[PDB]
Formats: structure tokens, C-alpha cells, sequence
């Protein structure tokens, strides 16, 4: 009952949301300018990626990117790569250097970039959920205003964050600060065209959390959270993914991300940012 959907960035590229396993998302990046394809977070249930390519889409399927080592995000790397070299390739497997990701051929660290066709894929270190978790920031260098796809794995969900399996609240605060300030260089102009593609369909539960926990009942952010919650629920009701949200939206509806805003930390009145993250996590 879970549907695909496609978010498109101008004429430059698109990202297809591919529901996999029970509540996972894998993604297919498609560079329109070179017809180059890349897959993100390929697990044991990878055939739906292939099914999508052979209904909807000569193309070059060059890259697999894994946000983190967990099997529901890396368990299809070796198998899809094999497929893939047999039908074409050279297939590059990108993963965080410190996560020892299955089948990785391009270990990456903060600031690294890899190309997918003409698209740039910039790497952000976000250790917490796993010690080597990364985020992938994807855009077209020649079409920067067409927007950005941000693959956040299990670090950040819509209105949520991942469990701290291999780290702590300080790690998560640091990750939220990195995400919050991605576009500081352009005075956050690109926030509204930066789209968040996370690891799982956990939106419902987190949006209920945001609605209950938002501290300021006089703000229209509450009305916004309520409207967004209903919108995501309706999507999920028809089988549509709740994802993506924009970074502009997350800055309103995601209380964990808002820990990166000193004014919000003050408003919550639960101590400093670390204390606040702990409160929200616990909570
Ligand atoms: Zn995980
Ligand atoms: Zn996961």
C-alpha cells in the first residue's frame, strides 16, 4: 500500500522516494543533465528501486550512497552493485569512513564531495545514531537555486531525530546545528528549496510529539504544526510518503532541530541546549 513519489528540482535533477521494507525509505537520484542515476540507503528490499527504473525511466546507474551502516540502509549494497555491474558500472559505493559500511569503495568524511553526473554530493559528518553516520547534501552546481536534496538517514526525520545508539545528546545538538546552518552562507535563502529525505516513515509520531510539546500556544507555529500533521496523515492515508518536508518547514515543526536556535532554547526553559535535547529525547 506504500506509494512512490518524485520531487523535482527545476530541470536539473529529481529524487524519487522509494518505500522499502516496512517503514524505510530508499531514494533514487536522477541527474537530468547527464542521465546519471544514484541510489541512497539500499537495503535487502532493493527491487522496488529497479521496478521504478523499468516502469518510469540510455541511463548510467553509477553510485550507491549509504547514510549509515545499519542493515536497513546498507543490506542491499553488495547485491545491487552485483546486479548492476552484470547489466553495465563501475559502481561506486559511498559511505561514512567511520561506519565501515558494507561494500564501500568511497569512504567519506566532512567536506568531501562526490559527483553523480553533474550533481555535487557534499558530505556532512553527523555521528550519533551510529558513530559514522553522515548526511548527503545534493545539488546542481550550475543550478544552485533549483534547490538542494538533503539525505538525513536516521539522524533527522520529519519533526524528529534518531535514537542515540552510538552517541549522546551533545552529538545530536552538533548535528542539528550543522543542519540548521547549512545555508548560513546565503542568508538561509535556500532553506525554502532544501528538501529533507530521511530514513523512515516516522512523521506521524513525531508530529504528534511537536503538537503536544510546542511551548508557545500564542504562536502560529502551533497552528502550522497542526495543519502539517493533518497533511502528512492524509498523505500516509492514501499510501503516499509524508516526505519530503523543506528545511524552512523543519525549522518550524521540528523541536529537536530548533535546539539550534538560542531563542527557542530560552523559550523552552528546560536548561541549556544539551539539557533541552535531553528533555526532548526523554520525552
Ligand atoms: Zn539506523
Ligand atoms: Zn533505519
Amino acid at each position: 500500500m506504500r506509494n512512490y513519489c518524485t520531487k523535482t528540482f527545476g530541470s536539473a535533477f529529481s529524487v524519487t522516494v522509494v518505500p522499502t521494507l516496512k517503514d524505510n525509505f530508499s531514494y533514487l537520484i536522477n541527474d537530468h543533465t547527464t542521465h546519471t542515476l544514484a541510489a541512497v540507503d539500499v537495503n535487502a528490499d532493493y527491487k522496488p528501486i529497479l521496478t521504478y527504473i523499468e516502469e518510469h525511466l540510455t541511463y548510467t546507474f553509477s553510485t550507491i550512497l549509504s547514510t549509515h551502516k545499519h542493515w536497513d540502509h546498507s543490506g542491499g549494497n553488495a547485491k545491487l552493485k552485483a546486479e548492476l555491474e552484470a547489466m553495465n558500472v563501475p559502481v561506486v559505493v559511498v559511505g561514512g569512513a567511520n561506519d565501515s559500511i558494507p561494500a564501500v569503495t568511497k569512504p567519506v568524511r566532512e567536506g568531501d564531495r562526490v559527483q553523480v553526473g553533474d550533481l555535487s554530493v557534499e558530505v556532512i559528518d553527523a555521528p550519533c545514531h551510529t558513530r559514522g553516520h553522515v548526511l548527503y547534501k545534493v545539488q546542481h552546481p550550475q543550478h544552485p537555486n533549483d534547490g538542494v536534496a538533503l539525505f538525513t538517514g536516521d539522524t533527522m526525520f520529519i519533526a524528529g531525530i534518531g535514537a542515540f545508539f552510538e552517541g549522546d545528546e551533545k552529538d545530536m545538538c552538533r548535528a542539528m546545528e550543522k543542519v540548521y546552518h547549512i545555508h548560513k552562507g546565503n542568508d538561509y535563502a535556500l532553506d525554502k528549496v532544501t528538501f529533507i529525505f530521511p530514513g523512515h516513515e516516522y512523521t506521524s509520531g513525531f508530529m504528534t510529539f511537536s503538537e503536544k510539546t510546542f511551548p508557545d500556544r500564542a504562536s502560529d507555529d502551533l497552528a502550522f504544526i497542526q495543519a502539517q500533521r493533518a497533511k502528512y496523515a492524509a498523505a500516509v492515508k492514501t499510501g503516499d510518503p509524508s516526505v519530503p518536508s523543506s528545511l524552512a518547514e523543519e525549522k518550524r515543526q521540528n523541536l529537536f532541530l530548533r535546539v539550534a536556535d538560542p531563542a527557542f532554547v530560552a523559550k523552552m526553559n528546560q536548561g541549556n541546549a544539551h539539557a533541552l535535547m535531553m528533555y526532548l529525547y526523554n520525552a
